[PDB]
């Protein structure tokens, strides 16, 4: 599936990302955005043999387990298949593991490049919420 802007933030709302850790709703839209295109079949490979999966790029070689990625810790419990459905649960149960780990949003690579530092609250203006 292919989410529209407004329809992933709320979404993403209703799965009570708003806040979660310290950081608000327009930070997750735009992580979406631009590590997935708001797709939720993404798929990305590595040179470590780990593949990234789904709407947040959830990657294989510590979170999901995809069968085929060299010291794989499966950190969500989670086959990295159930991360490519058109329901996000998952993938936002996953994320919120990643994000209380340690370091933030910055395991997501196109956040830190693409959003952090701007004002993220835009990529939720004109939504219902
Ligand atoms: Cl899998």
């Amino acid at each position: 599936k292919v989410f529209g802007r407004c329809e992933l933030a709320a979404a993403m709302k209703r799965h009570g990302l708003d806040n979660y850790r310290g950081y608000s709703l327009g930070n997750w839209v735009c992580a979406a955005k631009f590590e997935s295109n708001f797709n939720t079949q993404a798929t990305n490979r590595n040179t470590d043999g780990s593949t990234d999966y789904g709407i947040l790029q959830i990657n294989s070689r510590w979170w999901c387990n995809d069968g085929r990625t060299p010291g794989s810790r499966n950190l969500c419990n989670i086959p990295c298949s159930a991360l490519l459905s058109s329901d996000i649960t998952a993938s936002v149960n996953c994320a919120k593991k990643i994000v209380s780990d340690g370091n933030g949003m910055n395991a997501w690579v196109a956040w830190r490049n693409r959003c952090k530092g701007t004002d993220v609250q835009a990529w939720i203006r004109g939504c219902r919420l």
